[PDB]
C-alpha cells in the first residue's frame, strides 16, 4: 500500500460486501423504456447547462442506446442537448411501433 508511485493512498482499507444479480431483460420493460417522453434522465446520463438554456457535455448512452458507432460522425451533432432530447425521443418512437407490428404484448408479454 501506501506510497503507490505517486499516489498516496490511505492507512485503511475498505470493501463491500453484497452484490445484485443480473436481472434480465423483460419486453415490457422495454416497451415501457422507449416509450419515454422526457428521456433526459433515463436512458442515458445526459448533461446539460439549465441557466441559459443551453448543452452541455455528454449524453452517456444505455442500453438501449448502446449501439452507437458505426458512423456516428456521420451523423453530425444536433444544435443543443435539449434539443437532442426531441430528436430520439421521435425517433425511438418510431422505433416501438415496429417492434410491435411484428410483436403483439398482448401475446408475448
Amino acid at each position: 500500500m501506501a506510497a503507490v508511485f505517486g499516489i498516496q493512498l490511505v492507512p485503511k482499507l475498505n470493501t463491500s460486501t453484497t452484490r445484485r444479480t443480473f436481472l434480465p431483460l423483460r419486453f415490457d420493460l422495454l416497451l415501457d423504456r422507449l416509450q419515454s417522453t422526457n428521456l433526459h434522465g433515463v436512458l442515458y446520463r445526459a448533461l446539460d447547462f439549465n441557466p441559459v438554456d443551453r448543452s452541455a457535455t455528454v449524453i452517456q448512452t444505455y442500453p438501449p442506446l448502446n449501439a452507437w458507432s458505426p458512423h456516428h460522425a456521420f451523423i453530425e451533432n444536433p444544435l443543443d442537448y435539449r434539443d437532442w432530447t426531441e430528436f430520439i425521443h421521435d425517433r425511438a418512437l418510431a422505433f416501438v411501433g415496429v417492434l410491435t407490428q411484428r410483436y403483439p404484448l398482448t401475446q408475448n408479454a
